[PDB]
């Protein structure tokens, strides 16, 4: 049962004694009164509960355990139960509160002194029990009393948040969602999509700050100072010279297609605006502000329970009539779906490995069924996972497919058919996927019988066979498979991974079989040409000239863009590829969850609109502008962004930057991506004393001439021979230097080509995006916390309306301080951690939400501070998220996961007062020839320069 029940008169009543007890725990007291504790009942209980005698008795019991962690744990638990029992017996008047208090202390002692060590944390705690200092600290009467209080306080806060969400959704005006068991899941799904949508909005505002060259101010506000600045921006010739105009147009080009728009109008109402460079930039920026500004103050607030309803409301206010420039760009990019696929084909070396006749055989065949984006539902595997599983399934067999730059082109070719042609047909008919289920199931049963009886436990598809009969559609079984994943994950973290693996393992098998069969029925004879990759220089050149003939099929109307979809376009076009993917997956999860529901609203639009948004996301990704340069552009932003990272002068290193064009011409693809991210301003100040392009790396690349010889004594003079030599041994110390030389060669080429710097730039944006997500979780939690406090008369002088003004006006930190005064401010501050006080960690939300780390000014400290900038944010963020646990300690857990993804390791040390300091960032150790014969060769996954320059970013100011 849900611990709260929604009444007919608008109130909410606890559904259990524990719920009411946790609801009534908090009772604010003003500093004028003697009471300074917001939880006086806890004070009375800790006065009753003598922890000194507990500590003394437990120490005496442990003294006879001879230091054995298991014996110590048993002694503590028996003495615990004894002491709890006489405390219960001699205290009859307060038994109800004591019940929950012994529940809390038992939970604490079970967490710290685990009886059962089937989990890693329990084993680590038992190992820590060996240290005398650790046992002495854990036995402290006080420390052990404060932690018991904190566990009770955290439960009270979390139960109060549940009150806020139920009132905000199911009791606001007319009960938008009927109260039921499924209510909690529906609210979580609605909140998840909104926060991600809000997260994408904050990333777009950074670009507006970048374009206007304006900071420390709300660019989206309509007050007289800021509004006047934007209206006359880039208009006055006296203040904004033509060179200033050129710089702004260059930044906008990386995101919006401007040269294409100007060319189209010249070939052919709004021509006067576009023909002038000054007016085109001014008008386009203003329309983005109007769409983003109203989008910011619509996702939250209460007239729109769903994100879709918030989009319709903005569409009515912001019509396409004043969005004329946005409409023109939308129509151009939708119409330019011919070139978009043409450059996509060339980008993956497709025409430089295959002839035109075979390429036209697949794509252009009496009208193609290549759709831009299928309505593929959640859990459908991506191409990469199925391809890796396909070869592994072939590995044991070594079907007719999944056979083995040559392999890169084959993977790229098979990706295009999978995601553009195979999936839409799977959506139409499900017999391709559902019909192949039995073949996978029968194969695994034979595998199980091939093992010993002692190893045949936990058959992989045992549960799947129970769920599966003959007749359900793919989606229905897909819902069934997802149903088992969600239900089991709530039971145990250990079994969640072991049972999410068996579900996904079957998922990879079933899709591979259908993909193989589908290819036979459609191509048949072009098979042997597919895996016959032939290099051809002249083939690529003709495809570049003769292009823009391949066609795609979309459901988007070609004449009238819809009102709601047009609002999203400035937000989507101002995001990077990493952010676009994250938002797209949320709509897939949102739409899929909606389908399983049977709510009494008939929907019929949320499902339809969500599919439209996903298709629009794919269109934006394909039509990404690709301006090479305009001759002078090289002697511009591109030049004044990397000269400080290169030793000597650009006159040197001429051989490396003037190689064959291929896919990396005189302009580096990485060098263009670094500028687009907008972080080069930060790196010119932080990583200034780290030369990315050195002479030592250049000398090693050009003058190759290794002393190494082959197995026959012949010298190696090219990396191609060594790679063949390295792979030849793959299929003693002589090959020690062979792979070491290649690894040292790779580090030089990665440093010179700026591929090492781009790795950090992707790494840096992953850290920032996670911190923005933490802020969104905190902001929505405080909204529901204050909402419940206003109800049932817990806050004073704060009416219902004032809370909505704090979180829906701007500068939440400022309004929260002003509105909450005296008792309320003290009551609100009783949930966080005073670990190192500071009394200013609430101000880190502005630093994260506004993305101050993406600017030169944001990378600065104060006189008092000593820890580095990255170390500074972590401490405040941990304090900010200290209102509840898990999230507080997830700041460093996700940071380690992100570094793990890049094959790097980071370590943190606990200082005095709980402050965390970065000790070192060490590279991983990838092993080749593992286990086989000699001990596995250990080599770092990254070079010396990459680790050193990554270290400086993490500790910019100092240690």
């Amino acid at each position: 049962k849900i611990p709260l029940r929604i009444q007919e008169d608008g109130g909410i009543t606890p559904n259990n004694d524990r719920a009411a007890w946790l609801l009534g725990l908090m009772k604010p007291a003003d500093p004028a009164k003697g009471i300074t504790d917001c939880y006086p009942l806890l004070g009375e209980l800790e006065e009753v509960f003598d922890f000194d005698k507990l500590s003394k008795t437990l120490h005496e019991k442990i003294s006879r355990c001879q230091g054995r962690p298991r014996s110590i744990a048993m002694a503590v638990d028996e003495a615990l139960k004894q002491y709890l029992r006489e405390l219960w017996e001699k205290s009859p008047s307060r038994q109800q509160d004591l019940k929950y208090y012994f529940q809390a202390v038992q939970e604490y002692f079970k967490d710290n002194f685990p009886i059962r060590t089937k989990r890693m944390g329990a084993r680590l705690r038992q190992e820590l029990l060996k240290d005398k200092t650790s046992l002495s600290r854990l036995l402290e009467p006080k420390h052990m009393a404060n932690a018991v209080r904190r566990r009770l306080i955290n439960q009270s806060t979390q139960m109060h948040i549940l009150y806020g969400k139920l009132y905000a959704y199911c009791c606001g005006e007319d009960g938008r969602l009927l109260v039921n068991s499924e209510t909690l899941q529906r609210i979580q799904v609605h909140e998840a999509v909104k926060k991600q949508a809000m997260t994408a909005v904050l990333w777009s505002i950074s670009r507006l700050r970048y374009f206007y060259q304006f900071e420390d101010g709300d660019i989206l506000s309509n007050k007289n100072p800021i509004k006047d600045f934007r209206d006359k921006f880039l208009r006055d010739t006296n203040k904004y010279t033509h060179e200033d105009v050129e710089a702004c147009k260059e930044k906008l080009q990386d995101f919006f297609p401007l040269k294409e728009l100007q060319e189209k109008i010249k070939e052919d109402a709004i021509g006067h605006i576009v023909r002038d460079d000054r007016k085109l930039c001014n008008q386009l920026l203003a329309e983005c502000v109007s769409c983003i500004g109203e989008l910011r103050h619509h996702i939250f607030h209460y007239k729109n329970v769903t994100l879709i309803q918030a989009l319709k409301r903005i569409a009515d206010k912001v019509k396409p009539e004043d969005l004329s420039v946005l409409r023109a760009i939308y129509l151009l990019d939708r119409r330019n779906l011919k070139k978009a696929f043409a450059k996509r084909i060339s980008s993956m070396n497709l025409p430089l490995y295959y002839r035109e006749d075979l390429l036209s055989r697949i794509f252009k065949k009496e009208g193609t069924a290549f759709f831009l984006y299928s309505a593929k539902i959640q859990m459908t595997p991506s191409f990469q996972r199925v391809y890796e599983r396909g070869k592994n399934l072939r590995r044991e067999f070594e079907l007719k497919w999944f056979r083995q730059d040559a392999q890169r082109a084959l993977r790229n070719l098979l990706l295009l058919i999978y995601r553009h042609h195979f999936l839409p047909e799977v959506q139409k008919d499900e017999t391709l996927v559902t019909g192949k289920i039995h073949k996978v199931l029968e194969r695994n049963r034979q595998l199980s019988e091939g093992q010993g009886p002692n190893q045949g436990k936990a058959h992989g598809y045992s549960v799947i066979e129970e769920l599966y009969h003959e007749g359900m559609p793919l989606s229905d079984l897909m819902k069934q498979l997802q149903r088992r994943i969600s239900e089991t994950e709530r039971e145990s973290r250990e079994l969640a991974q072991e049972k999410t693996d068996y579900a996904q393992r079957f998922i990879l098998d079933i899709f591979a079989e259908a993909f193989n069969d589908f290819l036979e029925a459609h191509y048949g004879e072009e098979y042997l040409e597919i895996m016959s990759p032939r290099k051809d220089a002249e083939a690529a050149k003709k495809w570049v000239k003769e292009s823009k003939t391949v066609d795609l099929k979309t459901s988007i109307d070609e004449k009238e863009p819809e009102g709601h979809l047009l609002v999203l376009y400035p937000v989507l076009r101002l995001l990077d590829e990493r952010e676009l993917g994250e938002l797209q997956q949320q709509m897939i999860r949102y739409r899929t969850s909606l389908a399983s529901w049977q709510g009494e609203s008939n929907f019929s639009e949320e499902i339809r609109i969500a599919g439209q948004i996903e298709e629009l996301t794919e269109l934006v990704k394909l039509t990404e502008p690709e301006p090479q340069f305009a001759e002078e552009v090289w002697g511009k932003r591109a030049k004044e962004a990397f000269e400080d990272f290169i030793e000597g002068n650009m006159k040197n290193y001429e051989a490396f930057y003037l190689q064959s064009d291929n896919n990396t011409p005189v302009y580096r693809r990485n060098m263009s991506r670094l500028l687009r991210s907008g972080l080069m301003g930060v790196y010119q100040k932080v990583l200034a004393s780290h030369k990315q392009a050195l002479k030592r790396d250049y000398l090693l690349w050009s003058e190759k001439h290794w002393n190494v010889k082959d197995e026959n004594g012949a010298d190696i003079s090219s990396a191609e021979q060594a790679q063949c030599l390295l792979q030849r041994l793959h299929r003693c110390k002589l090959y020690e230097k062979v792979l070491r030389r290649l690894e040292d060669y790779n580090q030089a080429v990665k440093n010179l080509s700026f591929s090492s710097l781009y790795e950090i730039c992707v790494l840096n944006l992953e850290i920032l995006s996670r911190w923005v997500g933490f802020v969104q979780d905190w902001e929505r939690d405080m909204y529901f916390l204050l909402l419940a406090w206003v109800r049932q008369g817990k806050l004073d002088g704060i009416k219902e309306e004032d809370v909505r003004d704090i979180f829906s006006e701007g500068n939440i930190i400022r309004n929260l301080v002003d509105t909450l005064k005296g008792e309320n401010m003290n009551a609100f501050e009783s949930v966080y951690f005073p670990e190192n006080k500071g009394s200013k960690y609430l101000g880190v939300r502005n630093d994260v939400a506004h993305l101050d780390l993406m600017r030169k000014n944001g990378w600065r400290l104060e006189a008092g501070k000593t820890c580095s900038v990255m170390e500074d944010y972590i401490n405040r963020l941990r304090f900010l998220l200290s209102y509840d646990q898990k999230r507080m300690n997830a700041v460093t857990k996700t940071l380690q996961q992100i570094f793990d993804r890049h094959k790097v390791k980071i370590r943190f040390t606990v200082e005095k007062g709980g402050m965390l300091k970065i000790e070192d960032v060490t590279a991983d150790k990838i092993v080749h020839l593992k286990g086989s014969r000699l001990s596995g060769i250990e080599i770092p996954s990254h070079g010396e320069r990459f680790i050193d320059t990554l270290k400086a970013l993490m500790v910019y100011p100092r240690g």
